[PDB]
């Protein structure tokens, strides 16, 4: 709320103007009569916003896009042409004030062009603190080329693979290819949606209001995340809504028509359900429109170390860990795994390394041994945690000496005869 | 962007003049005369945008009224008014009571669709933010203390000092500092000193000669230097002019650059032991720490474990899509118990574990403390195997013994030293489990 504006102006009457208003609102202004002038002040101190004069123009607007494509420019356009001031807008310009303005005009211009700016850093900030798509295999760049060609078209998406396979990302993917990248991304959880509120998450609820999912996603993109986890009851509501594209919302008699183009993923068999009965013929084929197909970790297994890589460097900009170097055991042993679980399993692997080696020096290698093994006493009270001990102790010692009752007793400092009455009393 | 956008105004001229441009640039345009037949259409389906007439003569409500029930129903939906021949105060009242901008009357049709567009824009932006994310998770008065800290120095310019373990929220608190500080609405830059090699530590603080610097992007709001003990000699000088001067030059820079940043530091190293050791510079060190915030370990606030392991849950389940299982009275006995070397980072990565190996099992069934890596089990008291050296190299009532001791002091770190609470859990009465640890020596 407090930026620092530089102000590019032929005009010193300008440039003192729009610096004084936005001065005396509590901005840092810095003023430049022409580009050489301009791009040693961005070469002092860059600024948050630019005030910049459209003839001195255009060439200038480039260069420091060029240089800052994070810098908002707000051109000052003559009383007589927004033509200019809008041609502007194409080359890479946010607004644009004209010539006479109120005070007024230019604190809400100002606020509006930082306000943006913010929020693209702030997109940018939290995006590098969460989770495009990695891989340089023939998987992989088939999946690329079939997003790609199957983004334009306003087609129905049927996305099926296996869980942490990418389904989600290549729907986010497929969304920013597509003419509703603009327009509203709304996910349904159906898995993490509960059977008594899945009615209102999908239609909303009538006159602090609740939009459901369906309502929010108009004119953008409905990603059906899991369909399969919609029981048979809101199955026969999902397909009632894709034969009119209309809905009535809970405790109301308005019927809302939406134009939303949905993409569905599955990490389960659908016609197997069919053929059981837990999920519609009809919902399913209506889905099934444009298949695609996100192949599992073990169908690329090539990527595993470009991918851990990848994890790696993006758990560094997180948590301030050494990226580490993973030996070739443990390597050899990442590439060899089903991976249930798959990338979401990979990346949550990659950072528990992080993590566990994270105080050793950055020399030494991640080994194997600190892969987990996919790769009772706290619950109890005294007396039947001690019971449990002495049990499981004794059933070690008996397995270590391979049955030797008499060599374990002995060991254990026991009496033969009382071993055998205590392995039978706990139950052995 | 094909936006459902409703437009509001008494003249009829307008309505249709604003319903025709934006639907001739592509969007889906709906019109109303007055507040009733604008709440009608809201009803209808909500719209992307809304461009409302300031006045609105002959309704139940004035367009400023309407503005207000249009924000009350729905409090993200950009609202744009339409006012005319510069009577703008009451416009400018109208964006200071919710209305993202305002669109004066007579108007070039560029301007109109150029409007459209960054309120959309804005709104879209806003949106996104809320779709990938803040607060601090913890019931125990070491929490509520680290809260009211943040409470107390945030609205301050001092220069923060957050001491802290690995993982245990320190940057959280530099974040929730920010976000209740005068630089709220200034940008927020980190640091990793820990991830940055000593001799690229001047380039990415300061940048270079013509690449921007750390602080010059950290300007009119707050520089985060995580692992501040990691930084250079040199560096440390540089800092220190910043800290005093408000300038600093750039790798291989003749020029000054003035900064107005707000420094907040950290460290889960011993500062005081390299100042010692001859490694960091003494008065920097204490122009740094100005206000300390001391982050409590994990293993200090035991308390606030079940809390974060369901909260933990939850947000894998608004990450994954995964439904929030039940975490079984053995596994969280264990986490509770635990010292936590990597604290919050590492009990959040084992709670994402727990989700991602119990997926797909029957949604009754328990997460068991069998499904937790060695890390975790194999510091803690379970039953023996063979393997176990330690144990299988002591005879039945030595191994006994000890057992009692590492169960014993195992609930008491589960109880947070509440004796009290571990008798009643292990089945003893207070004052027998208090000579009981004496006899034992534990
Ligand atoms: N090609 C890829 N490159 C990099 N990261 C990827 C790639 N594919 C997936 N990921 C990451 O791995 C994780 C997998 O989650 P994703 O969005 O793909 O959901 P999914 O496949 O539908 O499965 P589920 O949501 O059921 O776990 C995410 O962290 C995602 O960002
Ligand atoms: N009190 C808290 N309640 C809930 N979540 C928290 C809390 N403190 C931290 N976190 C979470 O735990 C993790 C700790 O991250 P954070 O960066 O804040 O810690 P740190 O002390 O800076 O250490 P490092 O960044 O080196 O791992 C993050 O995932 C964060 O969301
Ligand atoms: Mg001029
Ligand atoms: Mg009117």
């Amino acid at each position: 709320m407090a930026a620092d504006i530089l102000v590019v102006d032929d005009e010193v009457d300008i440039r003192d103007l729009v610096a004084g208003i936005l001065s005396d609102e509590g901005h840092e202004t810095r003023t430049a009569f022409d580009a050489d002038s301009a791009l040693a002040a961005i070469n002092d101190r860059a600024p948050r916003l630019v005030f910049l004069d459209i003839w001195l123009g255009l060439a200038l607007l480039d260069e420091i896009k060029k240089q800052h494509p994070e810098l908002p420019v707000v051109m000052i356009s003559g009383h007589g042409n927004i033509e200019t001031a809008v041609s502007a807008i194409r080359r890479g310009a946010y607004d644009f004030i004209e010539k006479p303005f109120k005070a007024d005009r230019l604190i809400l211009v100002a606020e509006r062009a930082l306000e943006t700016s913010k929020l693209k850093r702030e997109v940018s900030d939290l995006r590098k603190r969460t989770g495009e798509l990695v891989g340089t295999s023939l998987a992989m760049n088939q999946l690329r080329q079939t997003i790609e060609r199957v983004a334009p078209t306003n087609s129905r998406i049927m996305i099926t693979g296996p869980s942490g396979a990418g389904k989600e990302l290549v729907a986010r993917a497929i969304h920013a290819q597509s003419s509703r990248a603009n327009g509203p991304f709304v996910t349904v959880n159906a898995a993490t949606i509960t059977p008594e509120r899945m009615e209102i998450e999908l239609f909303g609820t009538e006159m602090e209001r609740k939009v459901g999912a369906l309502e929010e996603a108009h004119g953008g993109i409905l990603y059906l995340d899991e369909v399969a986890d919609m029981p048979r009851e809101t199955q026969n509501k999902i397909l009632r809504v894709l034969v009119d594209q209309q809905f009535e919302r809970v405790g109301g008699t308005k019927r809302v028509k939406v134009d939303v183009r949905i993409i569905s993923s599955t990490a389960q068999n659908l016609e197997g359900m069919i053929a059981e009965g837990t999920f519609r013929e009809d919902l399913f084929h209506r889905l099934s429109v444009v298949p695609v197909q996100v192949p599992a970790l073990a169908a690329r297994r090539e990527d595993i170390p470009s991918l851990v890589e990848f994890f790696m460097k993006q758990i560094a900009e997180q948590a301030g860990i050494k990226p580490r170097k993973i030996g070739p055991d443990a390597m050899a042993v990442l590439q060899a795994h089903s991976w249930p679980g798959n990338l979401r399993q990979l990346r949550n692997n990659v950072e528990r390394l992080m993590i566990l080696t994270r105080g050793d020096d950055p020399d030494e290698l991640v080994t194997a041994d600190l892969l987990p093994a996919e790769i009772h006493i706290m619950a109890l009270p005294l007396r039947e945690a001690r019971e449990r001990f002495e049990k499981e102790y004794l059933i070690a010692q008996i397995n270590r000496f391979g049955g030797n009752i008499s060599r374990t007793a002995e060991f254990v400092g026991m009496e033969r005869s009382a071993l055998h009455r205590k392995l039978k009393s706990l139950g052995v």
